[PDB]
Parts: C-alpha cells; sequence; structure tokens
C-alpha cells in the first residue's frame, strides 16, 4: 500500500528520512516524555487534536510490540535465536518508532509549523558534506 | 501504559469484550473492503475524521506486522520457529487488529451512533441461553 | 410481608411469570453486561433513575449470597453438603436474582415503555402451540 | 466490587461503622417499625423516594433470607450444622440487615441531614476511651 | 484502454467484486426481467437515464455474444471445439455480463441510493465467518 | 495508598522522577538553603501560601524520621542492624525527602510555573543527545 502516515500533516518519509539515526531519543525517552507532558491529555477522552488522535494508537502500538519482544525474550528456548529477535525487534523498528513519536511530541511541543520549518532547515544542513558545512547543528524551538 | 484505544470513542476493550473471537472478520477481508469503499479516505490531502486517522495508523501497524511476517518466513531457516511465529503473529496478535480495525470500518460506514447499539444489542442476544436464543444473530444495515 | 419487588415499576411477579425458568441469563453473564455497560451508573455521586437504585441494592444483595457460598466452600467440609449448598444457591436463588438484574439491566438499556411490551409480547409467542409458533422468539433491540 | 450501597446519601461503610452491635435494634424490631409507620408508603406503587425505593428492596432480600434459614432449620438432616447454619445468617448476615434497615427508618423519620449530623456525632463520642467520655450516649431527635 | 465500467456510477468494479460470482442471476432471468418491466424504457423516443443508455448498451453486447454462440453451432462441425467455445461465452463473458446487466436493472427498480448500501451491506454479511453469519442473507426490497 | 503530594501544586511524581536521581540536592545543603532563606517566614504564624505549609510539614517528618534512626545507633547494638538502618534511613528515602524538598523551596524563590517549566525542560534536555542540545544545560532564573 502507498500510504504515508506523517503526508497529512505536510510531513512526509521522504522530508523526515534524512535526519541520522542518532539524532532521534530513545523509545523509552520518548514514552517517558509522553507521560511526563501529556498523561492528561493521552488519558482523557476528548479529540483534542489529530496529533493526539494518533499518539495514542502510536502509544499502544508500541506497547504491543514490547508485549511481543518480552514474549520472544522469556518464552523462546532458543536464547541465541532469542537475542536474535529481541534485538531485531528493538532497533529495526525502532527508528520507525522514535521517529514518529518524536515527529507528534515535537509537533504537539512546538507547532506544527515550526517543527516543518524545522526539518526543512535540517534537510538543508544535514546534506552538505562536512568540509563546508557549519559546526553546531540545528537547534528546534519556538521563540 | 494503560492507554485504552477505543476510549476516546463510544466503545471501550471491555465492552467489546462481548463479541466472541471468532465473530470479527479475517484481516485479509477487511483490508479489502477497505481497498473497496475507503481508498481515497485513507490518502485524501487532510483527516476528515479520527476514525480516519485511527483506521491509518490501524493499517499502518497491520502493515508492520505483516513485513514481519513475511521477513521471519524469508529468514528463519528452522521450519518449526517458522511455523510458531507465523502462526502467532496471525493467531494472536491478528485478533486486537481484527477488533481494532472492525470497529473502525463499521463506524464509517453506519457511525458509532449504530455501532454502539449494535454492540449493546450483540450482548443481549449471546448472553440469552441457547433455549431462547434467537436463531437469526442482529446484524448492522442503512 | 408481601412486598412486590416489581410493583413499583410497570411489571410484577405473575407478569414476569410468562419468561420460563431457562429464558434468563446467568448471573455472571449480567455482571459480566453491567461492568460493561453501567460501571458509573452504579458509582455515580447520586443515583439518577430508581432503576440504578434497584439494580446496584440487587448487585448487593447478589454479592452477599456469592460470599455465603464461598463461605461455605470453605468452611463445610462434608462434600454433600457443601455440594448441596452450592447447587441451592445457585439453582433456587439464583433464579430470583437472574429475573431481577435482567428486568433492571434491560429496563436500563432500553426503558421500561420497550420492556414491558417485550414482555407482553413474548406471552403472546410462549402461548402458541407449536405448530404455529414462529421459530424466532421476540428480542430486545433499540 | 467497591461498590458502598449508603455513599449515596453521604452515609458511608467508615462512618456507620463506629456503631456498635448492641445499638441496632432486632431485625424482627426493624420489620414491626416498617409496617407501622410506612406500611401504606411500602405497598403503595409512588416512588415517594429513593429511601423507599431502597427499603422495599432491602425488607425483601430480608424475607429471602428468613426464607433460607427455615429452609435449613426445617429440612436439613443433621441437628448440629443445622444449628450452625442458622445461627450464622441470623447473627453475620444480621448485622449488614438490621444497619442498613436502621438507617433508611431512620433516614425516613428523621431527616438525611439530620441522621447525618448524629452519626458524626456518635463517632465523635464512641471514640472516645471511657475514663472521659461522657456517661450519657447521643440521642437522635429532630427537635 | 483501462475504462471503468461502473465508474461514472456510484459503483466499481473492486467494490462489485464483494459479491459471489455464484449469487448474480442468469442472463436469460436478467432478459425475461427486462421484457417484462422494461420493454418501452429501451425503446422510447429518446433516452430517460444514463441507467436506460447503458442498459441498453448492455443487450446489444449480450445479442453480439449471443449470435456469435449461434453461429459456432452452426458453423463449427468439430464437436470438442464447438463444446469449448459454447462453453466458454456462457461461462466466463457471461458473468462479467451478468454483473452490468444486475447492476443496471436493480438500479432502475429501486435506485443508485438503494443499490450502492446494498452492494456494500452483502459485503459486511459475505465478510462475517459461518459461525455468526446470519442465515437470510440481505435482499432488495421497496 | 495513592495519593500524590504534589498533585495539588500542579506536578506528579513521574514527573519529577523525569530527572536523573543524583541532580537532586542531598537533604543536608538543602535544609541549609531553607533555613538561610525562608526560616523567619516559615516560624511566622501566618500561612501566606500552601508551599510554606507543606515545607513546614517536610521539615518535621523528615526530623521525625531522623531521630527514630538516631533512636536505632545509640540503643541497637548490633552493627549489622545500626548500619542498615542508618543507611536505609539516608540513602533509600533520602532521595524522595531531597526531591519533596527542592521541589517546595524552588518554588518559593523562583515561582511554581517557572519551577514547573524548569523540569520538563531539564527533563528534555538531559535525553537530548549532546551533539544536538546545547553543549550547557538550563539553569533557574528570574
Amino acid at each position: 500500500m502507498d500510504i504515508d502516515p506523517y503526508k497529512e500533516f505536510g510531513a512526509t518519509v521522504e522530508l523526515l528520512s534524512f535526519l541520522p539515526s542518532d539524532f532521534f531519543p530513545s523509545v523509552r525517552d520518548l514514552l517517558d516524555t509522553a507521560a511526563a507532558l501529556y498523561r492528561d491529555a493521552l488519558e482523557s477522552p476528548e479529540h483534542c487534536s489529530p496529533h493526539h488522535t494518533a499518539l495514542r494508537q502510536a502509544i499502544l502500538c508500541w506497547g504491543d510490540l514490547m508485549t511481543l519482544a518480552t514474549w520472544v525474550g522469556t518464552n523462546l528456548e532458543d536464547p541465541a535465536s532469542r537475542d536474535l529477535v529481541v534485538s531485531y525487534v528493538n532497533t529495526n523498528v525502532g527508528l520507525k518508532f522514535r521517529q514518529l513519536l518524536w515527529f507528534h511530541i515535537s509537533c504537539l511541543t512546538f507547532g506544527r509549523e515550526t517543527v516543518l520549518e524545522y526539518l526543512v532547515s535540517f534537510g538543508v544542513w544535514i546534506r552538505t558534506p562536512p568540509a563546508y558545512r557549519p559546526p553546531n547543528a540545528p537547534i528546534l524551538s519556538t521563540l
């Protein structure tokens, strides 16, 4: 299927793919921010914003995959394949979940337009080769 | 942690526990019905209703677990492990999706006002003993 | 002495005698349906309708007879007596509760106006001989 | 289930539990007062008040348990277990039924606010140790 | 090349894929029903609705393939080839016509507003597993 | 129980736990700041603000826990019990009491809104990679 989750809010998979993997916080850090900043809005039953609506489902999906990881880790009889599967889940699907949760959280915190502007700026920044790129990477804030 | 997927709508997990496991349709069935009725509803410039957003997220998540299954089929040479994992993905993670996708497609077709009443009526129906149980189960329409 | 539980509503004991004993659902079924649809209706700061008050009293009384059953299971070593008492609580005190809880949950879901008519229609249905009896018994909806 | 019957009317199981067991009248006395003061209101089909609505069901439940007690007393073949069961029902569930019926009857007679005030006062009174507690216990009346 | 016959109406090819192949009626049945209800609707001085035009085109096309079949029966002496061609015309080109003619006769009788909803409801019905599937399939009326 | 002491002031136990353990200052320097800055306000009979009452109760509680520890130290002859109890009072609950005192003291000095804003700011700053975050961390100010 040719479906893009971020295409609704102006963002796109091509636009976000420029971000290096090291940029995103760890998934546990994103779920820690989720609680600490929006535990009321997430648990409350109002349709606060489409960002919240997508974020709830994203968090639940990550919960399901975490349960899947524990299931393999505790149940599987082969330590080698056990580690293989847990490491496959924690990294490959990691990237995607850390990216989606980060985008939604950043939108809620900073404004959709602000996040899109920052992402365009970082797309410009990263593609420059090191020898001429500025030393300090772009920083995100609404001012 | 304990976010409830259906709470923000008019149904919940415990409320949706009424409907038996074998009642819900196959994920392939739901996917085909979606590709048939709503192929642009989940591709329009902007989302129209929270149901569309939730349905789209459901398609993404099920696509992720489908690609996981294909990857397992390709990579896990051990036939027993490959069979176990493919059975798990389709029998234990498949039911939850079946439920979510069904709740978000019936809502689009008929609306929450009709789906929530259907979920109450089906509980009433399934609760009666087989002696007095109407042979024809309730079905959605209009 | 001879207080009638349903008299203050639109049904009575003799009126509710129409519905067979095996028609009513299990107390566990009714309890689950309640925990699913009305979990705050029976916990809100103040009661909203007499149906809520009566349903809450019914839950308390059934909880009392459930704890009696568990206590009997724990304390009565004599297996025959333990079996007799557990059978009694669930077969002779269980039917009356099944009836009360059903009448107070269907009223909440659909209202007295629909429950009383359903109880008349079911009498009409059950009264006909099997030759002309419609195969599909009447069921509540909307 | 975490349900409290008296919580609707301001009363609570914690609030009423302070009352000593000897305080409540015998269950037969409560059912004698029921008739003598509210036989018309109980038998009449109007929803006079939520107190009446709860009281009708409470009386019917006690009737059912009385039938249960007679059933065991007359039918059971073992006199020892027969007496055991009848005494278990007449005392343990007694406390609860004598308490509930007493609360509803007192509310009907005296006013919900008056009963709550008296119950708070008796909660203060009973918790005081004997050496400093007043000799005469609080008395209930609307004045 | 890829013109869609139903796109200009409220249904499509993928949408009409829900209804099983054996559900649609025989071409003879549809032809007779047409000769019975609409014999002047497809012969009036001028067309009244696009449904009439499309139905008339369908009759012409099916007449062309009927005459092809009769010509094959007359001319192809080889019994095996004659049997193969007559089977093909009625089993592989016959289903597409059955579909088109049915969609254009039900639309005339009941209108698109009723046919499109019927096609969604039948998908919902057929999708449910046999365990909970209502024994009586949905049918058009009024 | 499930009472969060910060629940009233806006914060939560999880929100303050969103900072690392070692970040909070020790009880000693913290109480020295309290005494240096608001002793006259803490000793005054004026409940000028809820923070004053909460802090007043907190220091008294910590003192009660310190007196118990000292009594254990002087009374118990066993070195093992003495060491374990004096550590347990200091390390296991020291973090919680060090975070409770810090919240109130910072709230008084800079204002509650400043502390709430700083908590989220620093919690977000501690989780971003160093090469993509300002080298110097945030600090309270007015």
